[PDB]
């Protein structure tokens, strides 16, 4: 059993609706006013084929950049300095304020929740993971502490081989809805969370998507709000959005934390805008001064031994959901497969989005392209 989870509406049983109960009562006042969260669902437009390139001033120091942005599979790209967007770039077929897949850059936001309520002293990172949620003992988080979670720093035996189904990467991806079910698989992700195993070691940073949905589940625990309701409440609703974002939720409605949110470039930025305002927002403050000091100031750098991030930043580290790359910039990026990069520059008070689909989700081709584009309009930015 993974004990007790926030209901999908007031008064719903465990697990209820499912696809095959929605449309009866009491659940069908709920998922009638919200049946695309039960069954895949299309926009129909109010709305009656062309890049739309704005790239500014930048272009004068970056001639050749709108080709570099085709060339990485660029689907939206924004640039705000201060307060202002400065340059933009949208391809063909994809508007403005479209919504784009954050993939793992949504493991930052939901890192930026759990801060929120350590801001509220209603999770101490210090605690063990068992502390909020009792029904992980057993599990390879029956040990770590939350802190431990939030820098990635627990020995998970993960295959991360996604084409083998045995591997835990695409049962994860199975147990949430992203793929087809198979016989035998987790109910949920709680349940697939639970199956999870490790030799107990500590310490050395592991890159694992379970560990944000551990997060989420303290969230829950915490503050007895789906996670789709807390990332609003404690982040999306205090931003001073144009648009919702959106999340993947699975059978239960519980929202694929690590890699599931979709929303505009332009809303993304007010993430990274927050960020650079010492964790204040226009809806009230989200974090505290100090836990934006310490994603900015990075994790242990000895933690980090992936030569996919140290190669290219050789003083990186990882803290609290964001990857830091320890250059002389001092930059800092939520990061998610195939191109996605919330990329914050302190120095020219700026932040990027660049949100990307390249064929592939994870090569050194691909991010030596992209970092060189983030670095060199990072640069651009500088007084001269």
């Amino acid at each position: 059993s993974t004990g007790q989870h926030p209901a999908r509406y007031p008064g719903a049983a465990a697990g209820e609706p499912t696809l095959d109960s929605w449309q009866e009562p009491p659940h069908n006042r709920w998922a009638f006013a919200h049946l695309g969260e039960m069954v895949p669902s299309a926009a129909v437009s109010r709305r009656p084929g062309h890049a739309l390139a704005r790239l500014g001033a930048i272009a004068a120091q970056l001639p050749d950049l709108e080709q570099r942005l085709e060339q990485t599979y660029t689907d939206a790209f924004l640039v705000l300095r201060g307060t202002e967007v400065v340059a933009e770039y949208y391809r063909a077929g994809f508007a403005p304020d479209d919504r784009h897949l954050l993939m793992s850059v949504s493991k930052s936001l939901c890192g930026t929740v759990v801060g929120a309520l350590v801001d509220e002293g209603r999770i101490d990172p210090a605690q063990p993971v068992t502390e909020y949620v009792p029904e992980l003992a057993g599990s390879v988080y029956d040990g770590p502490s939350v802190l431990q979670v939030l820098d990635m720093q627990i020995s998970i035996d993960y295959n991360e081989d996604y084409v083998d189904p045995a591997s835990e990467v695409q049962t994860h991806d199975r147990s949430a809805g992203w793929r087809t079910r198979r016989h035998g698989d987790p109910a949920d992700t709680y349940e697939f969370l639970t199956t999870l195993r490790g030799d107990g070691s500590t310490g050395e940073f592991q890159y694992c998507s379970a560990n944000t949905d551990v997060l989420a589940w303290i969230v829950e625990r915490v503050t007895g709000l789906r996670y789709v309701e807390a990332l609003s409440t404690y982040l999306w609703a205090k931003l001073d959005a144009d648009r919702d974002a959106t999340i993947t939720v699975d059978t239960t409605g519980f929202g694929f934390a690590n890699g599931g949110v979709s929303c505009t470039a332009r809303d993304l930025a007010r993430v990274g805008r927050m960020m650079l305002d010492g964790g204040v927002a226009p809806g009230g403050r989200v974090v505290s001064e100090d836990w934006v000091r310490r994603v900015l100031a990075g994790g242990s750098h000895e933690a980090m031994t992936d030569k996919g991030f140290t190669n290219t930043f050789p003083d990186g580290s990882y803290t609290r959901q964001w990857w830091c790359t320890g250059n002389e910039r001092g930059n800092v990026s939520g990061i998610g497969i195939h191109g996605q990069n919330l990329w914050l520059d302190p120095l020219t008070d700026s932040v990027i989005v660049k949100l990307s689909s390249w064929p592939d989700p994870d090569t050194e081709h691909w991010h030596r392209l992209q970092n060189g584009i983030l670095l060199d309009v990072s640069r651009a930015l500088d007084a001269v």
